[PDB]
């Protein structure tokens, strides 16, 4: 039918945006959504200075030209007019040219063009295209070989080409941190874009950032395609009916390379594939058994972003098992009410636990991490040089030994599982070493999808970087596996809610570096930065 | 011409009844008494089915294009050709083939008698040169896949192989193995109380594209020094599909990506940390077969653990010599088990799995109800109460360790029951790629077996989890041969249906069937 000019001259955008210094009474229960980054200069120059990740990518986005592809742009573009490297074009605004320093200019192997009205072709000594309107730009690209053209920058040249429909993608970088702005990119219409990408989430210069891809919405070996078709032909509603229109977002998605997608690809996985099966009273799960994710430390702090996570409590929790404490009453003084549930009359009662005081765990976490193999006795006994110090040695085996294959710290005690308020969801927890960076494997026997694992990859994330500090390394991977992954029938609605969520860019976890022993740590030695997420969401949503 | 009209053949073969040696020509019976040697394998023909009657109707359009300038000038369906003999050997209710163009070729009987007929081989060339066919399949007849092989005509062969022995007469002639490779390998399969897979055989010579390498800007352009050359059929392989791949894809990963790290005296490994492998025990039995791979010793060692024993002496009389290194004079006094008997293993996997927590004193006490046993409570669990996720065996007691000869590789298995189905993960800290844990994936794959089968259960999928998983430097010439071995269909196992005791197993209950390997590899070059 009829052929847009941003189709046909493959016009892109590519720009970089942080998040603004917007001051809010309460920063507390701060909304976020998409317009959160919108930081693009600050005073002529970048809000952030520096960030050698995001030029790497701008690089290669901006530069990079496939050949092939070629001749079918050429005939595509001379057919729409009537009608030795390739490269792409390149265009900016007059004041974004002036701050890219002099040894950077013109932009190597790009065609340059420049937009101005104040400035001629004889105000530049450089090989540049200088443009005086928008059509210029169009008539220009009629008359060049080029491969793609990239938009640049200036928030007005930005807005005048997203006014005039000029835009078919934007390559947009969210800066997940704050700095003084005075220049933003125009807000995205949701209607007239759509997130069709997001990558993996990285750190550069002290931040984290991510790359995702917004579409413009609609307004000599081939013979080995045809096998797959064959080896195929034992296949198969997938198993369940859940429908797929419900994850209407999380479908349209190309390319699901943000790290969250690992979970919320479990998620998806158990919803569609899951076996039905019932507890010991009529709930009422979809599972299934054997999974892996595994989270890249040294780039982000794997905090799901697609609902609000707080985690007082699960940091509360990591120092209360450090201390060696079975003291449920610990907890519940700072109100963190994690283990209340498992430490009443009634709950200890059914466990057969009829000698047990009330909130008095048993030889769990704490106590089998300090002392296993010791005789528990009660909360309050003092078992000093008793049991098996499983956290000492596992700090000594990695400073003293680091290619050790034998450091594990393990809760599953075989001979104390009757006594534990109940047996522990986290079985054990390997580590490994190499090149100065540490880490760490974690299997779990079982594991609530919607509830639970969302702070048990918090939980030990924050301990491998705990770990990592005491010995002297660097966090590098935290890896968990998955035994019996099962979501609550419950669950289901919310979680259909978040799988069509677009992850945001991960926060960073900053430890009091001071600290040099595990038994040091305080709730004060903890910084969560830089947490962006969508709202709050209740699981079971019962009222 | 074999490019050219885009002709194909599509098999079916079994091995021939009579050390032993095996290839590909191993898997060539054909026919019997004018009819399958098996009778019948329904994967087979719904494969063959599928394969003979699939279309994709926007790519014959580029074909009345290439194919009409070598001879040079209702709905779309494939040809299928074969022979009398072929032909006259199928019953009548399925003649012709359903939406397939048959083919026959013949001396004695002509064209009146759909249906077409051809005098001479090169009677094809120019039929097919007059039909609207989307792609073409020589389905049948030793003598028909003979001659027409010898004169190199075929685009690719589609290859079954049924992996057990029948009474054969007829035979597909042995592929030149330098006319055709093999590109690809399916999942393997169980159907009709044989496993199977699929081969095939090849004659030797939207925006978002960009996107992707964007996505990869960060990327390294291959970390270690092994070679591209050294894995040539590996690499040509288009799909990598047999489930034998699960481990030589951990291989190739290891070797281009492993950390280069030297523990003891500087043996030097390639390592990497955390990978998952699946098997489904439903149908087939993961034995490795790029290699020859060895059984009694493991299944002993299991019926060990079972029996609760730590005696290493045991073992050693029954010549299982997988402990011997650990239970010496030196090796025990070097883990300062100065007070340790030798071959007294100490409280290793069978005192664990029937007595963890009881007091260990030595190889030959009793300990008749002291400590618990995990081994009985996981079976009660997984018949009383399959919806469980406490059913886990547990080796790793952290009070022990420093008595036992080694801490435990295998850390624990978890176990999962749905559908009357039972499944098995084992988590393992440390895996020698090369030597120990092809070994490590039969051993847990019969013990799934062996509990499945104690609790009226079928077993469903082993799951091996890895921890430090590493190859050793001198392992890598023998692992980058093996890595250029195609698999063969993968064996299956059968247990004495009748013992239904965990502690009433004994040697002769267990049968490897229809284990087809490449040949032994010395992991170690070293003489
Ligand atoms: N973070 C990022 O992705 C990114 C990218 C680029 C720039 N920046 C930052 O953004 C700021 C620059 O943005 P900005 O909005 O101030 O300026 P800009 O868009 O770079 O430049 C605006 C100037 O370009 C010329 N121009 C623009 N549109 C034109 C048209 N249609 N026809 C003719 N001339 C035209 C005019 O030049 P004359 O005044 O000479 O007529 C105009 O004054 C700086 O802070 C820079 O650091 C950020
Ligand atoms: N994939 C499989 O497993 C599969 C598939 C199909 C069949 N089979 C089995 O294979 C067996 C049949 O194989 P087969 O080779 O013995 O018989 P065949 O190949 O089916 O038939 C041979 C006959 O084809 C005709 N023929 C062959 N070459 C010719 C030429 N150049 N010109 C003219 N006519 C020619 C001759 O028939 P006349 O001279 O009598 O006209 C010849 O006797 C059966 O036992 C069947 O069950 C197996
Ligand atoms: C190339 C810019 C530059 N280069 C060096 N070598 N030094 C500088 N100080 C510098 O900044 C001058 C501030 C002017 O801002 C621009 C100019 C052009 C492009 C982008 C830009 C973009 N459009 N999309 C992404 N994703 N990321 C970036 C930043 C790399 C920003
Ligand atoms: C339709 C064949 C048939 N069907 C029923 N139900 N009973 C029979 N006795 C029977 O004939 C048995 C005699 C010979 O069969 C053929 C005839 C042509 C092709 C193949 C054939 C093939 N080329 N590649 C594969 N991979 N697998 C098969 C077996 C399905 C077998
Ligand atoms: O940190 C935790 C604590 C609990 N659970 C969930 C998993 C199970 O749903 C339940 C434990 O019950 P069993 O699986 O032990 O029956 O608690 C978690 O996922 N993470
Ligand atoms: O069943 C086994 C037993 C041993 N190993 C290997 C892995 C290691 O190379 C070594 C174990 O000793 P440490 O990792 O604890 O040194 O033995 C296996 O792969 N499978």
């Amino acid at each position: 039918m009829m052929e847009q000019v941003c189709d046909v001259f493959d016009i892109y955008a590519i720009c970089a945006c942080c998040k603004v210094e917007s001051k809010n009474e309460g920063k507390k229960n701060e909304v976020f959504n998409n317009y959160t980054f919108r930081g693009l200069g600050n005073k002529g120059v970048l809000p952030w200075k520096c960030n050698s990740l995001d030029m790497k990518y701008f690089c290669a986005v901006t530069t990079y030209v496939n050949e092939s592809k070629y001749e079918k742009l050429k005939y595509k573009r001379c057919k729409y007019l009537n009608k030795k490297k390739l490269q792409n074009v390149v265009v900016m605004g007059r004041t974004s040219w002036e701050s890219i320093p002099k040894k950077f200019k013109p932009l190597s192997n790009r065609i340059n063009v420049i937009l101005s009205r104040t400035l001629k072709k004889e105000d530049f000594d450089e090989d540049v295209y200088i443009i005086n309107k928008v059509e210029d730009l169009i008539v220009l690209l009629g008359k060049l070989n080029y491969y793609k053209c990239f938009i640049i920058g200036g928030s007005v040249v930005y807005q005048e080409f997203l006014e005039k429909k000029l835009i078919k993608k934007i390559y947009f970088t969210r800066i997940n941190s704050t700095y003084e702005c005075d220049v933003f990119f125009p807000e995205i219409n949701e209607n007239e874009y759509q997130i069709i990408s997001v990558s993996d989430v990285y750190t550069s210069n002290n931040t984290t950032l991510d790359f995702i891809i917004y579409k413009k919405t609609n307004n000599d070996d081939d013979e080995e395609e045809d096998d797959f078709v064959y080896f195929n032909f034992n296949k198969e509603k997938n198993k369940n009916s859940i429908h797929p229109n419900d994850f209407q977002i999380y479908n349209s998605l190309k390319y699901k390379y943000h790290p969250e997608y690992q979970y919320l690809n479990i998620i998806y996985d158990i919803m569609m594939n899951g076996n039905k099966q019932s507890d010991r009273t009529g709930v009422g799960v979809l599972s299934k058994f054997g999974y892996i994710m595994k989270f890249d430390l040294s780039q982000y702090f794997p905090l799901l972003t697609t609902k609000k996570l707080f985690l007082r409590g699960i940091i509360e929790e990591l120092l209360w098992f450090i201390r060696g404490e079975t003291n449920g009453n610990t907890l519940l003084n700072k109100n963190v009410r994690i283990w209340e549930a498992n430490g009443t009359r009634e709950f200890l009662d059914n466990r057969k636990l009829f000698h047990r005081e009330v909130n008095d765990l048993g030889p769990i976490y704490g106590f089998q991490w300090r002392h296993f193999g010791a005789e528990y006795t009660n909360m309050y006994d003092n078992y000093e040089n008793k049991g098996v110090d499983q956290l000492k040695n596992i700090i000594n085996l990695i400073k003293n030994d680091p290619t050790s294959r034998r450091i594990l710290l393990c809760a599953w005690n075989v001979k104390d599982l009757d006594q534990m308020a109940l047996p522990p969801c986290h079985i054990l927890c390997q580590f490994y070493v190499f090149d100065g960076k540490l880490s760490c494997i974690m299997y779990q026997r079982s594991c609530d999808l919607g509830l639970g694992v969302p702070f048990n990859i918090a939980s030990y994330s924050i301990f491998t970087h705990m770990i990592a500090q005491v010995c002297n390394l660097q966090p590098a991977q935290f890896i968990h596996v998955l035994g019996n992954a099962h979501v609550y029938n419950n669950h289901i609605d919310s979680l259909k809610i978040q799988l069509n969520r677009i992850p945001y860019p991960f926060p960073t976890l900053k430890l009091n570096p001071d600290i040099k022993n595990i038994e040091d740590f305080t709730i004060s030695d903890f910084t969560i930065q830089n947490y962006v997420h969508h709202e709050k969401i209740s699981m079971d949503m019962a009222a």
